[PDB]
């Protein structure tokens, strides 16, 4: 229950990383089994090959014919080839183990990254505005690389290194005289303690260096963005002198940081030299003079400096483990709770005998932000043109946003045909109704598979039926590549109303039950819209149509309109009556006829 | 004369990097001398210490008392401590050499970076058009780090490594039998050739991996910025399937890249193993059986794998040398030619008996861009209010920049008092006249040393004389820290006209001869300006004043105005006459009196 690094670490491993591989089950567990087998084989070879080095030295000092030497030295060169030298040539089986490990690394990275990317298509848009999304994608894929590097380094470069230390200290404690193992243990404990102490002494100097670095960069960048000001008042020498003393003090701080780093290197060198100074325990100390051989010296001198080379790399792991742990908690905690979605059981899709919609007393405020609807209730028969054309506040878009189930509002629930919307599922509502946006964004793809996006699986009718029904067969046959023009925004800007008519073509390829015009054009001239409205309102048919606008040449229904004020209806009138009797829309009509010239 | 990497490289070293250190001349050449001495000492120790290893092995196989062994093995541990192990512990004298080298590294980095930063305060914005300065500052400090890393790596990690190779091959060619040196030379030539061939084979795979990486990132980021479009039309599975196959083909390309990298590691391992396979030339090959000792084997087995460990690091140097060379040519060529400045000899500062200014037929166009002045000539007596208040084109703001000597214009040079401006120096003109900008930018500093820039070494009359003469002593005594409020833009936004009145306070602390009131407020209400204009025009005194505006409640001089049209005067009139006779300013006055309500 405490805030530490084993309660959450033990909670996230309760069979969560246990079904990590349920896809390639015949031929993926064999890969990790062969990787563990090669890891154990390499840990065995690291102890096995200096024994053969000692055998070569003992056979040279105790002279033998060439048949007892040639196969021995070729087998030694072979067994050293299987484990490489030191850092150089990285061994024969370790890099092969990484070449086999890269496939399951790609598999687990693909799994966790698709899990994140599939999680970020639920959890609603109310939370869809943190302030940015490039930063959350950057911490997302840094977190995926972080968790795969963390698991790889923790299972490959910490635990096998410690196992090599344990098998070496068992070797020195059992097989020479149980005297060298005390030296190895004290030297390695002193090495690790001095390394972590000078590392935690160095981190604050590095942080001060970074703060002085971005301070002395921010002192210069604003001085050079003010070029006109520095060409004024002829004071360039003062600014270059101040930047001179700023970079002087920055060089002083990073000189302190470099002094800390070379002191770390000096302490590691002093510890490894004092540990290697016990090579004088190979002469006249009941060693090598009475009861040991010649190769027992070179075995020590090879194996001690052999097992100390992975201990150099404790630098640039510890900070990497810290950054990987903070990236793991950032990707684990700050991404996955819930926002709004209620897919409760016992839910039929929808009921669609007609196209009615019904409203009863909606009440919502934007989390005590922008004021919005109150006391709105009306009933629309199947097949009707309805306008929401009041002043440009929040209640206009409010009608457009709410029927699509972005968020719940009040105890009262909306009733489309015969069932409330809080009980039924999401996908039937998102499929049976279809809106027309204010502006259409084409993806970086062709024009033909931007019209495809609603239906799916083309079917070879989108250039034949949808392009002709929108009246755009000429312009889809007026492309240099025929119709496959592979630009959405990285090439030519297409037009203003062309994006709206291709959104209407997408709506035709959706075939909705209730269409919600949502601010039809709002960007270009009305002379194109009033000319091509016979094809724009072809999708306007025997179905419920709800349109919002402010250029009121489109609203010519003359049946009933619902001019809104501050999210509150006070008239619930109609077009001829709001031009005649209840003038609020009439005053807007006077100022609009004054606006037309 | 050819475009290659030695003509310019030999031209930039003709005594340019020869006076690199003329500041710390008593105690900075000793530092680089001790660094070269320690480099030579470490190159000597790398050959010296395996000789003592051979002596230890020969004395152990040819048994001696402990007095002939103990000092020998302690001296060997000492001499190995002075040069470290392999990569581990980095030696005793090399890291000390870098600790002494970091000071002269800071010195040369400070020199070249202050040279760049002092060069970028000269010439004319006839370059101050490069639509980006963050990138040129980024390329600038990357170039400084580039050139210091290039010089350090070239003098420390290439030439001493080659000297170690030469002294080793002289050792093998002179001291064993002149047979092992052929093996070492052939092995190292084969190693370097295979390394550079597989490196140039791998670079194109890395470039293809980077192109597929940013392609598959750009395919996802625009899909997720269109979250409303993907919540529309319920087609999330299609986008995640397309992103699935995109990251599949990206993983295939980077699998090819990783295969190339592990093939490079395999080729290096094969070459070092085939070179080490000549350790079978230490048995029955006129070696170690008739005329050599036991330590001659371990000398070979230590020194061959000793001198091959710097040869591993040819990777991640060659690409670094390429990036450092392209950064060096980017910082060397694309920064320093000239723009405009003419500081020719034979130039008096200025002549300042009065405050006259005189104009004769200016003609300029913005490099065939925006059309500007033609046929403008007039004469202003010392002490006069003059307006340039035509339509908002390019001819209004032409004069302030032009009189301040930003650029030459035509054969007609301007004559301020008795001398043309193309002959005299820059600093006297930039000091004797002072302008008032449209908007004032406060630096990230206190308020008191933002007023202090004009005088230099203000001492403490700026809060007493300048703050009282501008009438701002109350607001400079109304701060929580008294007056030292350490925010310019990172804290509170101060006000609109407060920046203009503190610019007027800076102008008072400049004490100009001719003031150019360039677009006084242009952002806030006129009721503050017309109330505090008695302190705004306190600097308006017995001196030449030139003001530009469009809110014409300020221009009340009624002496002579110079309303401009398309950079051309056709009236050269006055206020009462342009309201009475030559109506162009009168038509502007009619539409402005129609604009006031």
């Amino acid at each position: 229950a405490q805030q530490s690094t084993w309660r959450d670490f033990g909670r996230k491993l309760r069979l969560l990383s246990g079904y990590l591989w349920p896809r390639g089950s015949p031929a993926l567990q064999l890969v990790v089994l062969i990787c563990l087998g090669l890891m154990g084989l390499e840990r065995a070879l690291n102890v096995l090959v200096p024994i053969f080095y000692r055998n070569i030295v003992n056979l040279l000092t105790e002279k033998a014919p060439w048949n007892s030497l040639a196969w021995t030295v070729t087998s030694y060169v072979f067994l050293k080839f299987l484990q490489g030298g030191g850092t150089g040539s990285t061994g024969f089986v370790s890099n092969l183990r990484t070449f086999l490990w890269i496939r399951v690394q790609q598999f687990t990275s693909r799994r966790v990254e698709l899990l994140i990317f599939s999680h970020l298509h639920e959890l609603s848009l109310r939370w869809h505005l943190g302030r940015r999304t490039g930063e959350v994608l950057r911490i997302a894929d840094r977190g995926t690389s972080s968790v795969t590097g963390l698991l790889s380094y923790l299972v490959f470069n910490v635990i096998p290194t410690l196992a090599d230390i344990i098998i070496g200290i068992i070797y020195f404690s059992m097989f020479f005289n149980a005297w060298f193992g005390l030296i190895v243990f004290l030297c390695m404990s002193l090495y690790l303690t001095l390394t972590i102490v000078v590392t935690e002494w160095r981190t604050k100097f590095r942080r001060a260096m970074n703060t002085q670095e971005n301070a002395t960069r921010a002192r210069a960048v604003d001085s050079l963005l003010n070029f006109e000001t520095v060409k004024y008042y002829n004071a360039e020498s003062y600014e270059v002198e101040r930047y001179r003393e700023a970079i002087i003090k920055y060089q002083g701080l990073e000189w302190k940081s470099s002094a800390s780093l070379v002191l770390l290197n000096q302490t590691q060198n002093l510890v490894i030299g004092l540990g290697l100074l016990a090579g004088s325990l190979l002469c006249a100390y009941f060693v090598t003079e009475q009861k040991l051989q010649v190769g027992d010296y070179v075995l020590f001198g090879t194996y001690i400096i052999q097992l100390y080379m992975p201990l150099n790399w404790f630098g640039t792991y510890y900070r990497m483990i810290q950054t990987n742990f903070i990236d793991m908690e950032n990707m684990f905690d700050l991404l996955k709770e819930e926002t709004e979605v209620k897919d409760l059981p016992g839910a039929g899709p929808l009921r669609f005998q007609k196209g009615r919609i019904e409203f009863e007393n909606v009440h919502f405020s934007y989390a005590d932000g922008r004021e919005t609807l109150q006391d709105v209730s009306f009933t629309v028969m199947p097949g009707q043109t309805l306008a929401l054309v009041g002043p440009s506040g929040a209640g206009k878009s409010t009608i457009l946003r709410l029927l699509f189930r972005f968020y719940d509002i009040s105890s009262g629930c909306i009733r489309i045909d015969g069932q409330d919307i809080s009980q039924v599922t999401q996908a039937s509502l998102r499929s049976h109704i279809g809106v027309v946006p204010q502006d259409t964004v084409l993806f970086n793809d062709t024009i033909a598979d931007n019209i495809r996006y609603g239906r799916v699986t083309a079917g070879n009718d989108e250039v034949e039926a949808a392009a002709q029904a929108a009246g755009i067969h000429d312009a889809i046959m007026a492309f240099p590549e025929g119709y496959r023009t592979q630009v959405g925004e990285r090439g030519l800007k297409l037009s203003g109303g062309e994006k709206q008519r291709v959104a209407i073509a997408r709506t035709i390829l959706k075939a909705p039950g209730i269409i919600l015009l949502d601010e039809a054009t709002s960007a270009l001239d009305t002379s194109n819209e009033r000319a091509i409205q016979a094809s724009l309102a072809k999708v306007c048919a025997n179905r419920t149509t709800i349109v919002v606008a402010h250029r009121l040449s489109t609203v010519v229904n003359a049946d009933q309109i619902l001019v809104i004020k501050d999210g509150c209806i006070v008239e619930r009138g109609r077009h001829e009556a709001l031009l005649s009797r209840g003038g609020v829309y009439a005053d807007m009509w006077q100022l609009q006829q004054g606006q037309e010239e």
